[PDB]
């Protein structure tokens, strides 16, 4: 029995002797990849003529075995069960594959649950419910033989114009970190082997690309890039111990993050301590040639993504087979892929791959998770606006017009699998079902569609609604990959306009006088300046995939008290961009006047915006003690009562901010909050327990301090919607905040008294 | 007498002198300032009474004694004449002041040239003319007892929505640079003592805030701040000497420019050598407290503005005066007084004022420069679209509509004096002096046409009124002439200008609508933008014949407009930035990375093209140029070797025309990422109908340094791409050279510019 085959030996020394035992082609295999749809026939099983060739000296991952093939979930783990077989029993050392699929808003294959997109998630403000949602997407994984998921994206956004925003958790760092680290710790266990690795992407900057437009360059100052940007990365690496990194397409000011050892190593497992594996995001290596034109062949832009610290090329093989040439014409030195391949080594072993990489087949069928992407949907939505029409009577007739009433395939976002794909049919409810479950009398008029400028359906819309009590307009994006599709990877919108003439069936259902409810499911913030003032109420439903009909009407209809709060600004307009609340003293204006010629600088709904069908009442903040010492902490406490005649959630916020320090500070900054449930007339009191690590930031020297100074607390309902204003000083020298620190504020909730 | 009198001692010599003699008061006032307006009594005479508080311990620098004064020039050389002789004869040391005026568009006071705007400048590309401009700017600020002009602004403007936009010379780091110098040069001449000073402004990345909003963070990352923003400064420190420059109001990335000692010394005095002075924006010390929220009270800004390299607090001593407690409690050294101290009185001795700061006031009246004024408007108006209605035919009926045909006032930028000054007595004076300008309607009547005008709009406000009246006299007419655009200053009723940022670049008012009107006629329509942005005309542009873009143009501007609406001038102008679709595009720029100015992997954004309207480099001729015969010697060139790149241009049409030569150069493979192409080199020629010239550009390889992944000034082996053409989309003819040897680190002194010229065919 080899040293690398014992279970009783630990890793690192299973590590070394089977790294002791390969050939440079069998090391440099590891590092690499094939799609699962490479290994099947056309009947959907495995192909061992196939695996002859692409697996005869092992395999690092294969690519969605699941996700690639249209398989059902029975049918993916067998598969994944024949390639395993293949691997530990036909290659020389049998070293298992790791398999990853996408898994953002739940395993994007077949017979998996379909969750609300990561910004609905944001909306919640909920972490223990997304830890939740990530715990069961991890059980759905396993079940298929699935080790990895392409998990959080902790990309902060600050441009809606960007068509991934739906895939991000806003435009807090803080917000972005918290829902991270709960998404991750979720997917992974306590114990990978029995768990998920979670890949946070794209390191790093990805969401601030010139003009919102993909792949185009981030060009981010050091401070910015620390503070927001890396800060989500670091949180997740540190605190949440995420075990895969994949980088960003993009250039940082002149250089590829595939090809930056000083982000891809320096920072990440120098500075941080990372210990698990990068992959390279879908052809990120030989991009670096044919996008960036800095590597003249595949063999150079393997070295520079190997150098680089890319461990693993997705999503097939292609550069990296040119390793083995580069280290037999001594152009790289083997010490370098021994390096990739321990990382790869490490964590097969700390999978159990070694000690079993086959799944039960029998238990394989993945159970619906309805329930769960339910509480996501019911907390995510936002009351942006209500003059009193919300909630509606169940007695009024219901003129339901807009494309995003009828669809289905619009409440899906873009790696939801029937979006981003005769096969497992879209059986999942609409809008409109949801109105004629709820026992609701309406006429449906599509009006438009989301695109073009046909504008043929608006009489039927406009003749509907002159015959109903409320015009309820559904309206918003197609989500996806391709070009009929408005947002989502790839769709990148300048001016923000509802698509199409969405806008117009808006105004002119308006015309009618009639009160308007407006429904936006959309993947993005739009511009409503146009529409705001003419509607009576306007719910925002991020892409909510399958739960979206059921919880929309919950809401509309006062079963379910909305709760959601923005986690991204919405902006009045395009040229407003970027519009966030953090911005420091000269930021969030223009000097001297304060607004633009033709446009307010401030968003047209603010961070933290929602509104409830109850009212909160704060009162009662302390803030304990009053002066610490830069490694103190600070117990902030506030009362809040439902002082309405609904049960509802409120989403209390902390906002922290710090004027005379070395460097200029945001004037309020997100440092914790609290989702608490309260029955009308429940009072309680939220607690947040702030220490000073959580306020460090980076001086003129680029040293994370705590100054001595004041810090001002504002605690609200939104980042606008500050209830309860006070200070507390930092008291003593300057202080170096080196090694480990704390990154979030401890939020719960005691009796008031 | 004194070291520090004699003029035989070297100037070293004499600073150190007087330097030794000074108590600490005295060494603090020439670090400070006084508004002009404060020395004077209610006739605009020099107020002995006032100068006894402000000037007794003397004083670095008077604040526009003429621009914040409203004197004529004679009474403005008086006020200076008498401040000098107070200096002179009633202080104990007796140190002249430096005066400084504003000069961007011409010495910024009364009987001035209003020059057309820096963006104007821009567009003629034309270097040689922008230095024969600040040339004749250096005497008339002689004549009044000015020394220092607060002029060339060098930053690079790549967002339209920004309100100074019309005060660069646009979005190209070589274009912006090429002026700077030649502006520059033209302001200082060889020997200061027969010069002003020029004053670079903003160092640096100013035009870069946030969403375009005048004073937001400039938050730019390293190779992007060297390569782009520092790039032009850079060339005026090292090319033209510059002797002054001025700091940014906006912070980069957490740092206020005005408290950052790692920009204003450890890049400008110690990398660059820069020995000139450091003058601050107005109140950027006091708004290290106010704004930024960095310092605690007046006295901590003032150090660490001091300690950041800031000589002169302008426009007035209000931090700079805590100094003085500084050194006496002992916060600060004395020794860093001295050195900023060194650096005003070197300036004031080289300048010639210990042995005369006085002017004949017989000799202060200055010269009108009309001339330069009208050769610059004629060069830098803009040809954008011409279906062939242009040039016009003196014999049509025109409907001349819009609210800049009419208003003389919406002809000047935002520092020509009558537009930036704005009791009841300066109104009225303001209002007098602006009945000397001619209108573009003056110009109509002047040139014999037969017109009807018609004010359809204001720039500003909802009001249809006058649309009807503007409709039916286009429907009574041959041709629409309709000219719209901005109303360019500092207050809330201007639509460009410092502090008046767009964020939707639509059109002020209901302008746009008024050309669409007018357009649905079915008559030929001309749109002339009098701006000081570009402006959306994706909803115009179709629908329209014709397009001129004529930059806020001062006094000549209506003359040059009609001269080329008939052709009594060929345009010639090119756009020195991008004209964005829609503000949701910005930025759009010609120098983009392969990964920039396109969405990946569609191109297009759902809704808008990722390409700016018209590109950079855009301009039509009333003719046509052909290019042919490119050659390009050596092919293979070492790292610091030179390339001979020619290029034949014949005039093939049938008006005499100047044609401006485009030299962009791409560079793939590099260790870092390089824009597909950047302008390197340009040449404005003039060719008569069927003539054929050779434009000649010579390319020193240390212009095309870049840095590294390193943060090293590198040239690279491997291929440079050379594209020659007529904007940066209409490329004529292209072809490449290598670099052959080991990398090369560019060190010390290096070529900026490429050497352009023409020789026979
Ligand atoms: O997010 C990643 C995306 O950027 C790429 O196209 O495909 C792989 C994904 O994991
Ligand atoms: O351009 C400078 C401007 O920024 C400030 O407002 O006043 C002084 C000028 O020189």
């Amino acid at each position: 029995m080899e040293l690398y085959r014992d279970p009783s030996q630990p890793i690192e020394v299973r590590v070394r002797d089977l790294l002791s035992r390969m050939t440079l082609e069998e090391k440099v295999a590891q590092l690499g990849s094939v799609w699962g749809y490479e290994l099947i026939d056309e009947r959907g099983k495995f192909s061992r003529e196939k695996a002859k060739e692409l697996l005869k000296n092992g395999i690092g991952q294969i690519t969605r075995p699941g996700g690639s093939t249209n398989l059902e979930p029975q049918e993916a783990a067998e598969l994944v069960n024949e390639i395993q077989r293949f691997l530990v029993e036909e290659t020389r050392l049998g070293i298992p594959a790791m398999i990853h699929e996408e898994c953002l808003t739940g395993y994007m294959g077949l017979g998996g649950t379909n969750f609300p997109q990561a910004i609905a998630m944001a909306s919640t403000w909920d972490p223990d419910l997304i830890e939740k949602m990530t715990t069961a997407v991890r059980e759905d994984m396993r079940k298929i033989g699935a080790h990895q998921g392409l998990a959080p994206v902790l990309d902060v956004a600050r441009d809606p114009r960007w068509g991934r925003t739906e895939e991000t958790f806003g435009e807090s760092p803080y917000l972005v970190a918290r829902m991270g680290v709960s998404y991750v710790k979720g997917l992974q266990g306590e114990d990978i082997k029995k768990g998920v690795v979670a890949t946070v992407k794209h390191f790093a900057g990805y969401s601030a690309s010139e003009g919102g437009k993909n792949w185009a360059p981030t060009n981010i100052p050091e401070r910015e890039f620390k503070e927001v940007f890396l800060f989500p990365f670091e949180a997740a690496v540190k605190e949440a111990n995420v075990l895969s990194v994949m980088n960003s397409y993009s250039e940082i000011d002149g250089v590829p993050c595939a090809a930056n050892r000083k982000l891809l190593t320096d920072i990440l497992r120098k500075d941080w301590g990372f210990e698990g594996i990068v992959v390279s995001d879908y052809f990120a290596v030989k991009v670096l040639e044919d996008y960036h034109r800095i590597a003249r062949d595949k063999s150079e832009a393997a070295r520079l993504a190997l150098e680089a610290g890319i461990d693993v090329e997705l999503p097939k093989t292609e550069c990296y087979q040119y390793l083995k040439d580069l280290v037999e014409k001594g152009i790289i030195s083997e010490a370098l892929i021994d390096e990739a391949v321990t990382r790869v080594l490490r964590l097969k072993f700390m999978l159990g791959l070694f000690e079993n990489p086959y799944v039960e087949v029998e238990k394989a069928k993945i159970e619906s998770h309805r329930d769960i992407a339910l509480e996501i949907a019911r907390k995510s939505i936002i009351l942006l606006k209500n003059d009193g029409i919300l909630p509606l009577q169940k007695n009024k007739k219901v003129a339901l017009i807009g494309p995003n009433a009828g669809e289905v395939r619009n409440l899906l976002g873009d790696y939801m699998y029937l979006a981003h794909i005769e096969e497992h049919m879209k059986s999942i409810p609409s809008v409109l079902d949801a109105f004629k479950e709820e026992g609701i009398e309406f006429e449906y008029a599509k009006g438009c569609e989301v695109t073009g400028e046909d504008r043929s359906g608006f009489e039927e819309a406009i003749e509907i609604a002159k015959k109903s009590d409320v015009a309820i307009v559904v309206v918003g994006d197609k989500s996806g990959l391709t070009l009929d599709c408005t947002t989502g990877e790839s769709r990148d919108m300048a001016n923000l306009k509802l698509p199409g003439v969405q806008e117009e069936l808006v105004l002119e259902v308006a015309k009618t006088g009639k009160p308007v409810v407006l429904v936006l499911i959309t993947g993005r913030p739009y511009s409503l300046k146009n529409v705001v003032d003419k509607v009576n109420a306007i719910l925002q439903v991020w892409l909510p995939g399958e739960a979206g009909g059921r919880a929309i009407v919950d809401i509309i209809y006062g079963k379910v008290n909305p709760s959601g709060k923005l986690p991204i600004s919405f902006p009045r307009s395009a040229g407003q961009i970027p519009v966030f609340h953090y911005v420091k003293p000269s930021g969030g204006r223009s000097h001297w006047h304060g607004d633009y010629v033709d446009e307010s600088t401030k968003p047209l709904f603010p961070f933290g915006h929602g509104l409830s069908y109850t009212k909160f009442e704060y009162s009662n903040l302390r803030i304990e003690p009053k002066e610490v010492p830069p490694a103190g902490e600070v117990v902030i406490k506030v009362d809040v009562e439902n002082i309405g005649d609904r049960d509802g959630d409120e989403v209390v916020q902390l906002y922290i901010g710090r004027e005379f320090a070395s460097v200029t500070r945001p004037v309020k900054e997100l440092k914790g909050f609290k989702r608490v449930s309260l029955k009308a007339k429940e009072k309680k009191t939220v607690v947040f327990r702030l220490h000073m690590d959580v306020l460090a930031y980076y001086n003129r020297d680029m040293k994370l301090v705590v100054e001595p100074g004041e810090f001002k607390v504002m605690v609200g309902s939104s980042s606008e919607d500050i209830r309860l204003t006070g200070s507390f000083s930092v008291v003593g020298e300057k202080r170096e905040v080196v090694g480990m620190r704390k990154f979030f504020t401890e939020a719960c909730e005691e009796a008031a008294a």
